[PDB]
């Protein structure tokens, strides 16, 4: 059946190559795309080819690329291969784009996801020349039905001088109705509207993105798949982490500090999250609710069983198998899922009101429970802060989960001092590794260190951590948050120099004695 | 006139010593008090005396002390002298207590001020045994009229098993009516209520704290003074900082990025804030609105001149001179000021909705614009994060302001790497020192560094910072946020070793 139900707009249909010509060197381009879902695909591929051709002739051709969050090979990948992006925000997971960022070839700033729309409207990224948005369909009155994510698309459509729509027949038609797009002032000029969400299953808007049809310069018919990353199977480390967390939830319930239905749940993606979702499926809890950035594989089963009653997100983050499950049963799942603008899914006011439980990953934390989510050795970007700050700070409970080591034991995830900080002590209450769980509620920094070192640190590193702390307590400038500035970042430099944080027995180390 | 207007509650009046005996070793005690205003005074003194005697006899006697924010010598001071506090939260500025904290003798955690109530209700500090709250009066129906701050007092009254009220005759009776206490669920069990505030001047509650009178175990008649802010005027450094900020506001308005009346304003206390407020009083922006934590001298002056229409806060921080002024004209100022619960003044949902402009101080920032608000050399507590994070992250514009150096030039306020981080890059858009203003909007870390180093750093330190950055760009593990880990914290260590960040 016809996906473009507004007859007039059919006249704007053209090839991807032609559409890409609308995008000029220097342009600021806002696109759909969040957790590898719903980003434009064919126009960026064509743009990349033309960029490379220009470069080969000594002609400059680069854009500023602002997204919802991560995209995929067709967008971040192709443009990065072409060296076609001078600035990128707010969140990337493509390896080639990451390499451009870490080489300084692409300037990058990872804004809190829930804040991106507001900062865009304030003009922080400049004037938007293009909005490039993937659609499932265009309605009779010209509404744009998003695909597998909402992200920042409404904001980009509002701001952009010209609009290009990719109508993707790969995307299931029955996605129409799953989205909730509000015309309220969430990220516009103050005073903003109250975002009146008081339950995770509440709809406040309608099913379509709105745009003046006169701004639509091109529509491209496509048929291409999202990036449905392979299911990250939980390993025994992930299962141990989930076990400690689930035991903790169980205890909170028995102490009446959580209801038996817990509270609305947010989790980052990865095998730890997968392990947690598997544990919840088998746990004693009931009537669970998701209020998160993403819909993950493990939710589909819980929505199917009835263990989870509703899941709110801005995007899908599904494996190929889960994507197939939801496509064959979209009629059912559409009734169980709400996809929102990311400035709503990640709204601090709503997150706090609902009392979300935030569960996020990390690169490392220091002994005082400051968390690095982004910068390896302090300087090399991984993905970005994403919505981890939106959720950590606003949550009823902020939980960080990670293996206690990385790189086959050569890195400790618990260090004397984080090489970069994304989440301060005040934004992290519970830490979980395969070694155990640290409950830091109501503790001073020194008390936090005692819990993190004892419960979370790996046996290969705990004595080294204890030694640093003990000597810091004796010698630190102040004793409120003891540090030895001469060696605080020395484990990181040891890794840089030698490829491991484990000390050689060929030199003196205080913990060896 | 009689301050205890509920006739029956008069029967609960007793001496401070007797009231202090209600407080036991190990107790969690929640008190009034914020920015040196409205904390209990006489019961803590009596408690401290008894604690010292107990200790001398070999008896343990310590409490957990949870407040709104800072208190004064009668509370933090006396209890610290007595070594009587095992845990303290969320914000202290008393020197004796600070010394206890920095010696490891009192455990301390500086929670975001707007979150303290919610964390207390969740049980993070444990069961509240006592609420000790200063009052201006008790009304005929048993309402508790707060004094010079609201803070967390309503939450502590809700939570505590037993309540002690200090009714202080020193406090102006005309304070009654200035407070706005909401009966809704801001910091209680989820799902919380929507707070219907959509304008800074909107009152949504009543003038009194509510408490079950059966929980009132003692009422103590007191007569003692709050602390005052300094009178001292801002110097040329603070004035230069204010100048850059005011010029910035002007340009924003001209570019239609701010309304002619700006947006609701928040500022921390200090010389720089005073300079900004003084600048605003004689400035071109009319019909200003304050939505802040505190009412300070300059804030008062603008309400007077009409340049500011209304000021919302949780507390007062006034010089003796300004206190005299407001106390002589309370009827007027009462109509211009709203004192709210700190979980409302500091609510991120409200702050973002209103689009506040946040203006905060700092100990230091690094070249990438991460800000340390709290910990000198990374380990020695100054005051605490306070509400700076509540506001910085939620604000329409987050601005940080500071002299570019301290200790007669021996410390640089701009460093290669902050020794402790309270505000991440994402939470700081604008930096101002007496050297100039760095606008970091839309910039990558390397771009941020160029601006901070060139605009904000003192000339004595700028070449050193540029040298660090240039060498980091060449030799850093990654180039997205270049660092040299061997020397990132070396300026701090140099200060520790030699008393200055300047090389020999
Ligand atoms: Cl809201
Ligand atoms: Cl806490
Ligand atoms: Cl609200
Ligand atoms: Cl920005």
């Amino acid at each position: 059946t016809e996906r473009i139900r507004n007859v007039a707009l059919r006249s704007k249909v053209c090839p991807a190559e032609t559409a890409s010509e609308l995008i000029k060197h220097g342009d600021v381009v806002g696109t759909s795309g969040f957790t590898g879902a719903g980003y434009p695909k064919e126009v960026p591929k064509a743009l990349a080819q033309r960029m490379e051709a220009a470069h080969d002739r000594g002609e400059k051709y680069q854009i500023s690329l602002i997204t919802g969050a991560s995209t995929g090979p067709q967008l971040d990948g192709e443009l990065a291969k072409a060296n076609g992006v001078y600035f990128r925000s707010p969140f990337n997971t493509d390896a080639t784009m990451r390499n451009r960022i870490n080489a300084g070839e692409t300037e990058y700033f990872d804004n809190h996801l829930g804040q991106v729309a507001g900062r865009a409207v304030q003009g922080n990224y400049g004037k938007f020349n293009i909005a490039l948005v993937e659609a499932t369909a265009i309605t009779e009155d010209g509404g744009i039905v998003p695909t597998s994510s909402v992200g920042n698309s409404q904001t980009f459509l509002n701001l952009a001088e010209k609009v290009i729509i990719e109508v993707n027949e790969w995307q299931n038609p029955m996605l129409e109705g799953i989205h909730d797009i509000w015309d309220g002032n969430v990220s516009g000029v103050p005073t903003r509207d109250i975002v009146p969400i008081v339950r995770a299953d509440q709809r406040v808007g309608g099913p379509v993105l709105r745009v003046n049809p006169d701004k639509i310069a091109a529509i491209v018919r496509t048929n291409d798949r999202d990036r449905n990353a392979p299911f990250a199977a939980p390993d025994e480390t992930a299962k141990a982490i989930a076990g400690y967390l689930l035991d903790f939830f169980g205890h909170e319930v028995k102490q009446n500090r959580l209801p038996p239905s817990l509270l609305p749940l947010q989790s980052g993606v990865g095998n730890v999250a997968n392990a947690v979702l598997e544990g919840l499926k088998e746990g004693p809890f009931e009537n669970l609710v998701g209020y998160s950035e993403v819909i993950q594989d493990g939710m589909l089963a819980m929505l199917d069983s009835g263990r989870m009653r509703i899941a709110s997100a801005s995007s899908f983050s599904l494996s190929p198998e889960a994507a197939e499950e939801i496509n064959n049963r979209m009629d059912f799942f559409r009734s169980k899922i709400i996809l929102r603008q990311q400035d709503v899914s990640n709204s601090p006011g709503i997150i706090r009101r609902l009392g979300c439980i935030a569960m996020n990953g990390m690169i490392e934390a220091d002994i005082y429970g400051n968390v690095n989510s982004t910068r390896v050795m302090g300087s090399k970007m991984m993905n970005g802060i994403g919505g981890s700050g939106d959720f950590a700070r606003s949550s009823y409970l902020s939980i960080f989960l990670s293996p206690s080591t990385a790189k086959g034991g050569k890195i400790s995830a618990i260090v004397p001092m984080a090489a970069h900080v994304d989440h301060i002590m005040q934004d992290a209450q519970i830490f979980v590794t395969e070694q155990g769980l640290a409950d830091l509620r109501g503790l001073s920094p020194v008390q936090r260190a005692r819990e993190i070192i004892s419960k979370c640190a790996h046996p290969d590193y705990r004595p080294m951590l204890q030694d640093y702390f003990d000597r810091a307590l004796k010698n630190s400038f102040g004793k409120h948050t003891p540090h030895l500035l001469t060696e605080a970042l020395s484990w990181h430099q040891r890794f840089i120099d030698t490829g491991t944080m484990l000390p050689s027995s060929l030199e003196h180390h205080h913990h060896h004695h």
